[PDB]
């Protein structure tokens, strides 16, 4: 079926952000198991593979709509070098994501193409549901201290 | 513990190549199960995942030699439009990827990185295979024909 | 028990040729799967299976008569390069074992050694069967076509 | 895959030196049942089958390299006529096939045929196995006498 | 249904010779276990019930021919004193054997009573397994000893 | 079968690096038991057992190369007195053995001794999974602090 | 808790003891499987373990008693080089053995440490039945012959 190129356009755009986020989210995952955290390595892997989920998602969307993917982009990765600077780019790249993802289901809206935006609003509601775990993380290290926090992280 | 820094180049480099290989699998997976090719698509599909697994290896690898991966740097993808040419591509990828894991593999037995040698042994193991599969398909594709060829890729 | 001399040499021809069709045997169903004809591939490695039962058969009777098996002596090979030629070469050889199966039986006859005989009509049973199939292989080529009857040999 | 001329030469001489191997341990295996000898003729046939299954993947490796296996050519074999001449000639036999094991490894490691060399490595250590399973027999024979070594072999 | 004379003449005389197997082989094996060879004498009571089952096959043959069987007449049993002596009047008896049933087969193939030929056929098969289970045994004690055979045969 | 003498030499300095590494871990074990640490006591414990298993395979590899193991010689003892000073103590001993593997892989790989460089690979690759185990726990204890790695450790 | 510091002193020589009785033990039980004899290898690994278990039992009441156990000191290695003269030598440690533990039990009585001298006691126990198994094995030798004997160790 043939779909509206706006709307493709939006699809690649988010399709190239959950590229970001996936190789991201698995590197730091890969960091936080090599320092001996094995909570926060394996809740990281578990949050990059739904991204590749979602990409998966919206790589089929884009085929069914007879439109290109781009894997070919991918953006600048915000990689941290200690927890508390990889959570907050976690946060700062969840962030940065959701005006995309809230335009795209607007324009989706105005257009009439609801197939497209029940999946982005699926997508939302995960992304969300990762900037609430992240900010939760964070509260967490202030409350606790950034030791007891660390701690809790080892098994 | 710390590793040898040509090392932890020639695995960047494998890397890279495993990110490459990554992107056009899922993709030429996605575009076989969009064309109704069940049978092809999921051992693109099967084949993505295994490069995924590679990629994985190498940045558990790199982070204990103490280096850091490169997962910023995705090269071009070769991505095709048709199932022969598609098949091509793939072959073409992994011809090409062949030469820097021996190059690697030599290395490593050069500076007596023995832990690298062996994984990159797997990994190339892995690609020889993927390579026999796909010269088989086109082998098979050039003696029963593309009409005959495509009918048992279906279901 | 001590047989006869002019049995043991019968068998030790017979036993010869199943050296000889074990070879080839194997060596056709091993260049089937290669080309990804696993239906071939799977029913030659039988078919071979079932000449190297047939050579040990042929050994333990040997041996019960006192005699020497002659494993040394390898024929000739009839290997095709294509899946027509491999299935008249294997008919080929096939039915020139047939005279020398059918004259032991009828010497067995006249000299009385009575479990060689069911022994060697129990090959020639076999036999038989095999040359039945690789005729109807050949004849379902000649009634579907090469390309066709590929395609089934696919899977 | 297109392999080296060296190297598929190499893998054609220890498939042949495998099929000598073959033949020569499935007579000493049914020579051994044949006088009541049930232990030795068992570890005879189970090392036949051993050697046929090196064959068998010596054979899938130069079909993968694009080269010709040569089951044509059978040599000498090594029979022996009392038990103890037969595990002399067994041990003669699996002595001189290693340098050509040896030989084969090294070269595939000069040329970076690393898949090969973990293939010829494997057949490598089960020959190195089989030729430790001989001596002990061997000097077993020496250590209790051979009457009572015949003895064990009968159950 | 009426046979011929001389058929049941010819299965008169291979009922005759096995009554007297069944009846040696059994003081064989009682003997046996009462020399405390437990083994021996259990496969000597085997051997005896398998003959007491040929000679019903043969009772029932020669019934179904409209003949008369003949189980009164019990020639002279060779009972032998000792091990060794035994397991010789038993071979003896078994090759003594062999020609009647050898020219049974012959006939009952010249007048085409093929049902009986087949009877003779297993029977005659059977008592081939009993010669080579005999000369086996014989050579095993020539190989290992009288003293280490006898050991072996206690359970 | 008989082994190069200077390869056997690496195997003996090896095993008794070996039987170096077990006295040490188990009595680090010991103690970090006796303390109340179970965690530490129990992964000290494997590694122990794990050391054992790898002597064991020396010897065996020594004493099939018709060598002498030299079980007589263990060297000085790197005990500890504090939970960081004995991870540092068994760091250092891991540390300090990692080159004679080294060189004993190289030294079999020159001589063509390739059954035991494939065994010295899988020591070696043990004992690079034990410095990444013990490089982890030091980095733990310093970034979440002494008191709380202890705590940890109590269960 | 402390104790007394003699009572450590010969706390510590039992576990010198028992290391120097693992490692003989565990050299012969190699060699012993080397040869071909499992029976006599199981035991002398299980005889192994035994000492392993008293050594580790030996370094926890140390422990306790807030000594510091000395593992460092390994004393002679008393190995044979034939079946005969390793069961001796095995006998000898183990005789050598038992004045040191039946002083160390006295002492024990005599200062009040009771709970050590219920270990060594059990210790002792165990020591005299593998006094009593040796003594059991050159009188088994002595009766039946040392070719008799080593037969049945084979399996
Ligand atoms: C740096 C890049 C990537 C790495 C290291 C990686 C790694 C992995 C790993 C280790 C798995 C687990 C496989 C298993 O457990 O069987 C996995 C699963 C998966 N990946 Fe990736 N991946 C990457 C990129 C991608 C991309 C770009 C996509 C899609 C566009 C993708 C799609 C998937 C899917 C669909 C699965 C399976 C999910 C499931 O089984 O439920 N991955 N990946
Ligand atoms: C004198 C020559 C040979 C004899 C008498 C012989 C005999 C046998 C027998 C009796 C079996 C048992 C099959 C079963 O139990 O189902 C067997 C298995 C087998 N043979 Fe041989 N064989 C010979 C040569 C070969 C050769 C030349 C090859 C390959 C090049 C080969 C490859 C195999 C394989 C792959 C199996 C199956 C192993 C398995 O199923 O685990 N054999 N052979
Ligand atoms: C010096 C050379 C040694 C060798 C070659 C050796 C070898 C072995 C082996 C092969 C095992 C079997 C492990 C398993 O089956 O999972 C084992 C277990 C064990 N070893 Fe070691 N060992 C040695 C020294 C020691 C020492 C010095 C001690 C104590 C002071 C010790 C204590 C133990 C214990 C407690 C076990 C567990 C046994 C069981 O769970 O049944 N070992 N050893």
């Amino acid at each position: 079926m043939k779909g509206d190129k706006i709307v493709i356009q939006h699809l690649n755009k988010i399709l190239g952000n959950e590229l970001i986020a996936i190789n991201q989210y698995f590197l730091h995952a890969r960091m936080y198991e090599d320092w001996g955290l094995e909570k926060l390595g394996k809740h990281e892997y578990h949050e990059s593979i739904d991204e590749m989920k979602h990409a998966d998602k919206l790589i089929k969307r884009i085929l069914f709509l007879e439109g290109l993917p781009n894997l070919q982009e991918l953006g600048k990765l915000l990689i941290g070098e200690h927890t508390k600077e990889m959570l907050e780019c976690d946060l700062k790249l969840e962030q940065a994501g959701l005006p995309d993802l809230k335009a795209a289901i607007a324009y989706c809206e105005s257009v009439g193409d609801y197939a497209s935006r029940e999946l982005l609003e699926d997508i939302l509601e995960s992304e969300e549901d990762h900037i609430d775990w992240l900010e939760t993380q964070l509260d967490l290290i202030d409350k606790i201290g950034l030791e007891n926090y660390l701690q809790s992280q080892m098994d």
